[PDB]
């Protein structure tokens, strides 16, 4: 227990096999917070939080993401009119959220059998009860995750056989909504973010790539972005090239395939790449690419899917990112996602594990001092982490001596952690320096 085991836990979490990553996915639904995220891990979550079944057509992309992602943070792009209706006598009942899902809501108020002085106000959603309240007066009605009662002066709860709400509607998705999605994305913890925007508007795709560039190289949060046909020449973006065709015959354009790829990158282990990973459910890659086109594509940092007629399944040609223009600073190695996932991860954990210890030592009233003892402490901690990654086989040739160093922020108000790590298969140690401030 305590900080220590947490640091090892971190690295251990990085190699653990099984359900993984959580990906932020923008979608349009007919029910929900609107301009806010919704966390879903189980199929039930979908219906309970968005009013429809996960099998609905509205969640096509969602399902594709869930094919490999453990968690999906769906953001409602749109919004809509809230269904309404007047119950018995002046009892305005409006749906909680906006959207056509409110039109499936229906309140049936009867008389109480265990007390003739009260009424049995129940709310239905598609002929299935979801909220029942046994109240005496209109005021005793407490708002639910489905309705909102408005008690007025002339309020009289008359028995009703079944009055249904109406007027629910959802306004189509505007390009503005996608911008707001990137804004709310700042306050969410996810591994990968998908941008299934239509290949039409180029501006959006650009503003998306910028958003990712900031998050990573400016805010320090090393996340991955996925867009279709968008050579951002940046190691933080995956450029999906082609699409696929599912068994049921449905055709998925590359801008849709991103949904899957997002979950694919988000679930990938630090030890395993995504090359030769099959796209479960896809019977063909449309369009297909000839050897020269493919070899060409890869050369340009494109994430391509190829159909293997032998095993009759489609798989990832190579887990690469849009980065093409390399250099002294960041070598070519940075295009290969495997090497990147290790690096990104490391850094990411370095900063969070340090922050946790900070705000944890503070809760015990033993704040980590900005002196030599503080440095040593953190150094010793990160070291445990680093070694763990070596043991789990994520990184090799790690010398606790000249590979990790910690110092003061020059303003003695934070810690600077410099480290040279080497991802398993890649003869090259990379230099990484993360700064953590005692008070953010």
């Amino acid at each position: 227990p305590g900080i220590y085991t947490n640091f090892k836990a971190a690295a251990a979490e990085r190699t653990k096999a099984g359900e993984r990553g959580t990906v932020a996915l923008p979608l349009a639904a007919s029910w929900g917070a609107a301009k806010e995220f919704v966390e879903i891990n189980k199929e039930e979550d979908v219906e309970k939080k968005l009013g429809l079944s996960l099998a609905h057509q509205s969640f096509l992309l969602l399902r594709e993401t869930l094919k490999l992602a453990k968690t999906v943070l769906v953001y409602r792009l749109n919004d809509g009119i809230k269904a309404t209706a007047t119950l018995a006598t002046d009892v305005v009942v409006t749906a909680k959220y906006g959207g056509i899902v409110g039109n499936s809501i229906t309140i049936k108020v009867d008389e109480n059998v265990v007390d003739s002085s009260k009424k049995d106000v129940t709310t239905y959603l598609n002929e299935v009860a979801v909220d029942k309240q046994v109240v005496g007066t209109a005021s005793e009605l407490i708002d639910s995750n489905y309705v909102s009662f408005k008690t007025t002066s002339t309020s009289e709860l008359q028995q009703s056989s079944g009055t249904t709400l109406v007027g629910g509607t959802d306004q189509p998705v505007t390009n503005l909504d996608y911008t707001q999605f990137l804004v709310s994305a700042e306050g969410e913890y996810f591994d990968t973010i998908a941008f299934p925007v239509s290949s039409s508007d180029v501006a959006l795709k650009t503003s998306f790539v910028s958003f990712v560039k900031r998050m990573r190289d400016e805010q320090g949060v090393k996340i991955k972005g996925v867009v279709a046909n968008m050579p951002a020449d940046y190691e933080g973006i995956i450029n999906v090239r082609n699409g696929v065709t599912l068994r049921d015959g449905t055709i998925l354009e590359p801008h849709q395939v991103v949904a899957w790829v997002a979950g694919a990158d988000a679930s990938a282990s630090m030890l395993k790449s995504n090359t030769f990973v099959k796209y479960d459910g896809a019977i063909d890659a449309t369009p297909r690419l000839a050897n020269d086109e493919a070899e060409e594509a890869l050369q340009n940092g494109e994430f391509v899917l190829t159909f293997d007629a032998r095993d009759k399944a489609v798989y990832v040609e190579q887990d690469l990112n849009s980065l093409t223009t390399f250099s002294k600073e960041k070598s070519s190695k940075f295009r290969k996602n495997k090497i990147s996932r290790i690096l990104d991860g490391i850094n990411n954990d370095t900063r969070r594990n340090i922050l946790d210890a900070i705000k944890e030592r503070k809760d015990a009233n033993t704040d980590i001092p900005a002196d030599e003892n503080g440095v040593q402490f953190i150094l010793s901690m990160q070291t445990a982490y680093l070694n763990e990654l070596q043991d789990s086989g994520a990184i090799t040739n790690f010398d606790s001596t000249a590979d990790i160093t910690v110092s003061l922020n020059n303003n003695v108000d934070g810690f600077i952690v410099n480290q040279s790590i080497e991802p398993v298969d890649s003869g090259e140690k990379f230099y990484f320096t993360t700064e953590v401030k005692l008070e953010h």
